[PDB]
């Protein structure tokens, strides 16, 4: 009655000694590759039918984050994709109200989104896929589920998952991370397919015209590109049930095997005032709205400030943003001052005798590499190495302002802490 | 009748396999930090009399490369120490007949020294040290060798390192990486410390005004900065005797143990037109009348090119550099093409399904990073590394010209050659 994770073999795979925070093992666990030092990473991507708000942001700038410790600064080899919701009952309801066609809707609002990404400085993955484009495959991926007697049509031509059939199979079990939240043979099934009504948009398929369910289409999509096993599955912490563990259901009957996802990621919730930011509440700021009073590097700051997988409270009125300000106006004027000595030092009228101060510069560098090197590998601790990087800015700038310089010392420095925000995506 | 070497122990150290060309052992063995991921690095410097050639260049170009390849792409924890030798027999010559004063022609020429790495993009050391800042460390060092036997004090003031009274020790083992190329005691004795002649430049010691001795400044400089003993010591080939050997020999007879360096790595020498580069042989070509003709890159490229402890001829009138302005041609295009594509292409008319052709590259990709992370383990194979970016370009290239784009995975792609490019020191 318990659900069970297998760690993959050491041999062969790049080790650092990372954990990271399973959700499937509700618990710490090391990071080991499925094959070598490579990463094959599907994350949940926007329904585009509106704007996107802060808490969208914190998903996608948190593992923006991560993916950059995982790239950047331990050389993983990552193959990211994400998924374009571009067919969606919300899509069709505001397409309707707007009086406009779903699929302009969708690009428009698409359009936005990577437009507020790139805005943020988040990378952009590995491959894009759209619902749209994938109907067809979505449909073969159902065939199959039916094939292996995991999913069932109805008289209308829908098609349901049968969680029933999925349990009774001693490989398979369903809702891993999330147990307890759990015409049709059983209410907790769920429609892999919708018979859509002749006013809705429709695609042909062998049941019947319809629509992709919720969920079949990050499965089918995920499964195509990267296959059979994933390294990383990441995603909003809501979406954890019921959206990624029917994820593994799907991927799981289709493959017939006991383990889709190696490790499943879940970014924190984001509350403003307490109440999860939702449109529905009318609590939400947009990106966009947010650029307009606070820069991409303080938001950035925010977001390094609340550990990826715990829960944040915003403040508003700028309460949160004034400490990633103060942050954000050190490292500038560190690197001003930093960058203006490298440029103009000259090597004629200086000593280069190495000194007691520029050793103790050089013992604490060494020492914030090391502090570092352990946040990064506990869980993405980016709120103590970021603290790390300002102890260590302090020291610095009382040398530069009294101590004789060596300048191939400070110039390392510059060279590790441009390295360091790169991996956290600041842009001085 | 043989040397001996002690591995470090591998508990509590990073291990990469990297695999590098040791003197001391004289083959490729496994590179093992003494402490951790850190290495403690010395290189010998250039004598500040006259300008710095093409010979000069491959040296410093080429260990620029090693060392960014274990910071930037090893992510190793590098502290590199080099020293300026601005006392010298040969700067004493010129500076009478020049009549500008001693230090300030060893000042003028370390000035264009530098001017001259810049120009080339070799990143400046972690330490820098003149002798002329060291003499006192120097005549502490000397006395220490006295008083552990290991050297004798002449009626004139000069000290000589004892060689036979070196290598009855057990632990000491006199010219390890050239066994072969073996008033005073000895022939084969050499001079710590010289007594001054008249009208030259002098320093007080207890053994009587004097100088320096070749070999002394860099086991002292070495030794105060980073201790007894050294992860990498670096050098040109021409160095290995006597210098390097007798390095060693002061630095064991100073700590009184066996091993201060656990690698010796040296550079080939270069060739034009069959023959070593040399001032004396009146066939150098300068930094500077180099850089009138060909760009920092194409410099680069021409040491990427040849294997950094093999042997290379260079064929003057641009024979050796039209092959390397070829590459630097074929490397700005590609930026300009990928770069122009990135700009125009829109999310919204493009088709974003996964294909064939994506797949491909993406597999070419991957499969790149793991060519070049073999040739950095196999001895910093920078030529075959090269080799393996230009393969890739080339169907990066074929891939926009004609296929659907996928705009995610040509960014990662540019993003990792940077990235490669950064370890090699190329900027475009
Ligand atoms: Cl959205
Ligand atoms: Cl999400
Ligand atoms: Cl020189
Ligand atoms: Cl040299
Ligand atoms: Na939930
Ligand atoms: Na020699
Ligand atoms: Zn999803
Ligand atoms: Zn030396």
């Amino acid at each position: 009655s318990l659900p069970k994770w297998n760690q993959p073999s050491k041999e062969g795979k790049k080790i650092t000694n990372l954990f990271v925070n399973n959700s499937l093992t509700h618990s710490k666990v090391e990071f080991i590759p499925q094959e070598g030092n490579k990463i094959k990473w599907y994350a949940c991507g926007p329904t585009v039918y509106d704007a996107a708000h802060l808490g969208h942001a914190r998903t996608y700038v948190s593992f923006d984050i991560i993916r950059r410790i995982l790239v950047n600064y331990f050389k993983y080899d990552v193959f990211m994709v994400i998924n374009i919701t571009d067919i969606d009952d919300k899509i069709i309801k505001r397409s309707v109200e707007e009086k406009i066609g779903f699929t302009e809707l969708a690009r428009k609002w698409e359009y936005e989104f990577w437009e507020d990404m790139k805005s943020l400085n988040v990378l952009l993955p590995t491959a894009i896929t759209r619902v749209s484009e994938y109907v067809g495959d979505i449909v073969k991926y159902i065939e199959k589920i039916i094939e292996n007697k995991y999913a069932y049509v109805s008289e209308e031509g829908s098609v349901y998952f049968d969680i029933d059939e999925f349990k009774k199979s001693e490989k398979h079990f369903y809702a891993r991370m999330e147990p307890l939240s759990v015409k049709k043979k059983n209410a907790y099934d769920f429609a892999l397919w919708k018979s859509s009504k002749p006013n809705e948009p429709h695609w042909d398929s062998p049941w019947g015209k319809g629509r992709p369910g919720w969920h079949i289409e990050c499965s089918t999509m995920a499964s195509n590109i990267l296959g059979d096993v994933l390294d990383i599955h990441s995603g909003g912490i809501d979406l954890r049930f019921p959206h990624h563990d029917n994820e593994l259901a799907q991927s799981e009957a289709f493959f017939d095997h006991s383990q889709w996802v190696n490790y499943f990621l879940h970014s924190g919730h984001l509350h403003i005032e307490g109440l999860k930011m939702s449109k529905s509440l009318k609590n939400f700021i947009t990106i966009k709205n947010m650029l307009t009073k606070y820069t991409s590097n303080q938001i950035r700051i925010l977001f390094l400030l609340n550990k990826w997988d715990n829960f944040m409270n915003y403040s508003p009125n700028g309460e949160s943003m004034v400490q990633c300000i103060e942050i954000d106006k050190s490292f500038t004027n560190f690197f001003a001052i930093i960058l203006m000595k490298i440029k103009n030092f000259d090597l004629n009228s200086c000593n280069l005798y190495w000194s007691d101060a520029d050793n103790k510069l050089n013992l604490l560098f060494r020492q914030t590499k090391n502090k570092i090197h352990e946040h990064f590998l506990d869980n993405f601790n980016t709120p103590d190495a970021l603290l790390a990087i300002q102890k260590l800015i302090t020291e610095i700038n009382i040398y530069m302002d009294k101590e004789k310089i060596q300048i191939g010392l400070l110039l390392e420095i510059k060279h590790y802490i441009n390295f360091i925000f790169d991996t956290f995506g600041l842009i001085y």
